[PDB]
């Protein structure tokens, strides 16, 4: 049976801290953002705002917007398909790598980065957290929560206003002028 | 690409915090504990002691020792095989679930728990962290660090004294007399 939480009328994440739980494949809290489906299995409420756990999956596509996080560190661990990760270090040097399932990428705070899914229905396991809390409700805030299972039929394109206001609540800084010179 | 660190003569985890990095499948810092191989991709040094990221893989086996963590929350995210997760909640009710790849289990602090791998070379993605810091160097401390790739050839059984002294440094509390009555 399911739970009612702060985030969903129907969720498999228990609302109270301190409760163990299991969630079958795909049934975490879901959000749509562009063509991608984000699925949250644990958030800050579960971990005293220490860490989170979520997956991101999507169609073969182009790079997501280049961005950074001032106080948040991010893991990319590939589970399906192939994902090209772009990252610029603090010294301005850029790096790219095609990550295949079981490969790992790590993006520290203040490092500009982006990714491109290079196979249909690629999937990434992510953790996104830091001294300033956990990041997981970003996705449904800029994008939209989803009740349906599976990849969105139509991409969810946030209205411009969302891109201005979501940084006020979530640790994200967009870098639309950023150019990748790794090819 | 390879570094000497506080933890290993050779590592693909950079010693300097704030550096982006990639690690190919299997090439995180490795440790053996019983028949299992633990591979660390990010530790507390990478995240200001906020979270970590590791895998655990091993043969079809019996349940690991029942234990709890006083300040640490743990994620079980199955990537290969099938893994049965046992957990006792704070009110003493026990639960078990066979978790298959893509399935998720969450064990809050102070819940007694254990797992059993039920396919050869099953694999779990883990995060284990909390207000008490990050847990990942526990495995090489009770077990042993490993330079070679692959499952350990001989199980590493820790001497009884390590079970007494490792809890003084890592957030783990063994429950040697704990009995699972879930099936
Ligand atoms: O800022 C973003 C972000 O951080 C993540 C992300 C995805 C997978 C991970 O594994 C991870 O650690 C982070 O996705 C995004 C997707 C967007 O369309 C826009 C974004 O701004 C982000
Ligand atoms: O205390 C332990 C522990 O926490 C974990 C663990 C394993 C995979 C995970 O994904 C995770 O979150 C935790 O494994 C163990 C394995 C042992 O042989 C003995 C232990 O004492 C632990
Ligand atoms: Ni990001
Ligand atoms: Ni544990």
């Amino acid at each position: 049976i399911e739970y009612a939480t702060r985030h969903r009328a129907r969720s498999f994440i228990p609302p109270e801290p301190g409760k163990p739980y299991f969630i079958e494949k795909g049934l975490g809290d879901r959000a749509h953002l562009f063509g991608d489906l984000i699925t949250i299995y644990a958030g800050g409420e579960q971990t005293e705002n220490t860490f989170n756990f979520f997956t991101c999956e999507g169609p073969k596509g182009e790079v997501i917007p280049a961005h950074s996080h001032a106080d948040t560190y991010e893991v990319f661990y590939i589970t399906q398909g192939a994902v090209r990760l772009f990252v610029e270090d603090l010294e301005g040097e850029q790096h790219e790598k095609l990550l295949t399932p079981g490969d790992f990428g790590f993006v520290p705070k203040n490092c500009v980065h982006a990714y491109r899914m290079e196979r249909h229905h690629s999937q990434v396991v992510g953790v996104a957290a830091g001294p300033g809390g956990t990041f997981e409700r970003f996705f449904e805030s800029l994008g939209t929560p989803a009740e349906e299972l599976g990849l969105p039929v139509r991409p969810f394109v946030p209205e411009p206003e969302k891109f201005r206001t979501v940084p006020e609540q979530y640790d994200v800084r967009f870098r639309p002028d950023h150019q990748w010179h790794t090819g």
